[PDB]
């Protein structure tokens, strides 16, 4: 089972100082880099947090606040980071915007509100596993597969595209639309220019909807450029385009539950508003956030310290694997990289994959995940985090890799 | 429409120093009494609201924090706190409690675990009207009414309860369970005994489950005393037993989104846990309850207080309305009277109940609930809320009403 290298760490979980041994956590895509950003503002601004405002108690009101239309001055201060993490070369409509329990709830509601029990959506491979309970567990919405293959270095074409709409048409599915991940979980890529103007040539000539799950876009930290989805449509398929946000992993606030649905379709923020019922964000956290959001010094600060630091680990994680004899896909986003190991594997198939895997869960004792969990169609990828360990942690982890491709290799 | 209340209201909402004949709210089940207590312990006990515990920053720790099973500190101050409200006499295992995004979240995560689509649910009447959302729009369960009816102050008998699962049959639906509210919206009564040991015969009879939502719980004023359902299960069957909670009724809390689901089946309590990830609860509102739950001086006082001021603001309600020849049912819980105003209706028809509704809005210039609106089978009767007004304000709409029928009665 993919289980097995979470199982194993929770058994024995690596710490410095009590227990060196154990197992380095690189499974889990979480930001801890620019905590003393937050942490800092947060010393120097201590009213939001107090339920104060213009020294004044307000309490009560965020209380009572359960509007599902959220917090005015959060949304306002929501879309205006999410036009600066596009460097303003877009502007989101606060009232096209919708909060939600995270980009966790915000996918599932996008689910609901654009297909039916029985249905399909296409989803390039490899992609982030939790998609297969979040869009499909209580929706009862199926996921049909566009493969993406290392040749051209996981990039979405037009006959892989067309590949996946047969096959919903082989298993009797009437597709809905593509959910699509910029930049991408596993991939550590941005989308290009170029595979976004074919998904909406796509999607027009199919007459679906677009997806794009944009949780990373502050998180791009090397060339090439981020491009939002919402950018190329300024250069009808205008209704079907639709993101997900959320501060879950550029901010590093995954337990705060922020996220994001927007869409152009008026419907569609009607419906996904009346929805978000059953997961609003704490008006607490809300308020909170709003007042974080809202100065434009930090939002400054932090958008180009992340991408210092992002792209510092993510340097080191890349050299410390090319002294293994180990090579990447070559990145430029995300919390991870996408790591080839196809040459360490004892035959091209999934079963020696699960075995590597197996051996760096048990030998080096570190946890990875296999290109298997994320439906990678090539056996011997695996996604590797960076922005959760300290620096000499990740050394560590590399220091263990380096001995165990020496021996066995 | 039902919404035409609350249409006028939001046009021209009541203002004692800025439009004195403004609509007063008495629709919303808002608890406004007891802020000051909240407040208050907020000034003494500044900690938990700043991110620090033991003097040290937890932002970090906390804002990392995203785990389905909820933070153990404020799981355990949860089920303490529905201990005491239920006067110690059952306690709750923790690890059976699962948090939500309010009971919003809550009942529809019920249903999801327990009914498949175009199967139903019973549920008296009259009844929350939020329920016709939350538990049949995304879960494609049908709800089938339990009819009660005033001849026994609205009580369910095993008659209405074996009409409910015939009617669900000439519908062709099989039943799944049947879902209560006790204390009782919208009727501000707590649920007999006997009505409890009816409930549980009846599903025990017929295999199915029962839930009671218990958000009122800490609410009940007055005799009789509050008994919750799993009470009278110390005194098969208890495998399907379930209990739904949330803070926003009794704390008035509803903007923090905390709900709870209470299951003694480890099953449930699984897939209710893994359903959580889609309306989790914000890490930064479960640390600050779990500091201001875990205060037994503050739970004690707060549920003493609440009690109090509840029960002033009620007799408050009931006589004013008396003063006008209107009598309620006799209740004793929850932020709301059911009230009697048969006499008032031109005829004893919908059609008249919506009449003397509009005349209400429009003339007396108050918002208050039609009985239609919560499936009443009777005309004539209208939920008032009581809990959110300045005593000042319900006493002005007291005097407002008494006007209204001296005129046109």
């Amino acid at each position: 089972s993919y289980f097995l290298g979470w199982q194993e760490y929770e058994k024995n979980p690596y710490h410095e100082v009590h227990n060196t041994n154990g197992i380095i956590q690189m499974g889990l895509a979480e930001n801890q880099l620019c905590f003393d950003l937050l942490e800092s503002w947060l010393a120097k601004n201590p009213e939001a947090a107090a339920f104060k405002k213009n020294g004044e108690s307000i309490f009560a009101e965020l209380a009572l606040f359960q509007d599902y239309h959220g917090l005015p001055a959060f949304k306002k201060a929501m879309v205006d980071f999410m036009a600066e993490i596009r460097g303003n070369k877009v502007t989101f409509d606060p009232n096209h915007l919708v909060l939600t329990a995270g980009a966790t709830s915000a996918n599932e509601t996008f689910i609901f509100c654009l297909a039916d029990p029985g249905e399909a959506v296409l989803i390039p491979t490899p992609y982030y596993p939790g998609f297969d309970r979040d869009l499909k567990w209580r929706t009862g919405v199926e996921i049909v597969p566009i493969h993406c293959t290392s040749s051209n270095g996981f990039q979405i074409t037009e006959t892989a595209l067309e590949e996946a709409y047969q096959e919903a048409e082989k298993r009797n599915l009437r597709v809905k639309g593509v959910l699509v991940t910029n930049p991408s979980n596993p991939l550590g890529t941005t989308m290009t220019r170029n595979e976004l103007y074919l998904l909406l040539s796509f999607v027009e000539d199919k007459g679906i909807h677009l997806i794009s799950d944009e949780i990373y876009s502050g998180t791009a930290f090397s060339s090439p450029s981020f491009i939002s989805v919402m950018e190329v449509l300024k250069d009808e398929v205008w209704q079907r385009v639709h993101v997900v946000y959320s501060l879950s992993k550029d901010l590093g606030l995954p337990g705060f539950r922020v996220g994001a649905i927007y869409s152009n379709d008026d419907m569609v923020v009607a419906a996904a508003t009346k929805m978000s019922s059953f997961g609003l964000v704490s008006s607490q956290t809300q308020h909170l956030l709003s007042a974080m959001l809202s100065d434009k010094k930090l939002t400054k600060n932090y958008i180009a310290e992340n991408h210092k630091r992002l792209k510092q680990r993510q340097k080191k994680l890349v050299s410390g694997l090319q002294k293994s004899g180990i090579s990447c896909l070559n990145g430029n986003a995300g919390l991870f990289c996408w790591v080839d190991m196809r040459h360490l594997l004892r035959s091209n198939t999934f079963e020696a994959e699960m075995e590597l895997w197996k051996k760096i869960v048990y030998e080096v004792h570190l946890n990875i995940s296999p290109g298997s969990s994320c439906h990678c169609t090539e056996p011997g990828w695996f996604r590797v985090c960076f922005a959760n360990l300290p620096e000499r942690t990740l050394d560590l982890a590399m220091q263990r890799l380096k001995a165990f491709v020496g021996e066995y290799y």
